[PDB]
């Protein structure tokens, strides 16, 4: 019981920070599991999920440079 995957907003709710969707690199370290483009999230940031498993995710930056995606849920491992 946390919450069904529960977009915790402009970061994951283990406690990472998401960045922006227009900021994403076109280095990615991390492969989506689709085309993200129609998360239409691009001025912002902010947990994204149209489909996939009603599961909210994010593209995040940590503190060690890196930018990863990582689901909206709670502690998604």
């Amino acid at each position: 019981r946390c919450g069904a995957g529960e977009p915790w907003g402009n970061a994951t709710n283990l406690g990472v920070p998401c960045l922006h969707w227009d900021e994403v690199p076109p280095f990615l370290e991390r492969s989506p599991p689709a085309s993200w483009a129609e998360l239409r999230g691009q001025p912002h940031n902010f947990c994204r999920s149209p489909d996939g498993a009603g599961r909210p995710w994010c593209f995040y930056r940590n503190a060690q440079g890196k930018v990863d995606w990582g689901y909206c849920d709670c502690g998604q491992g």
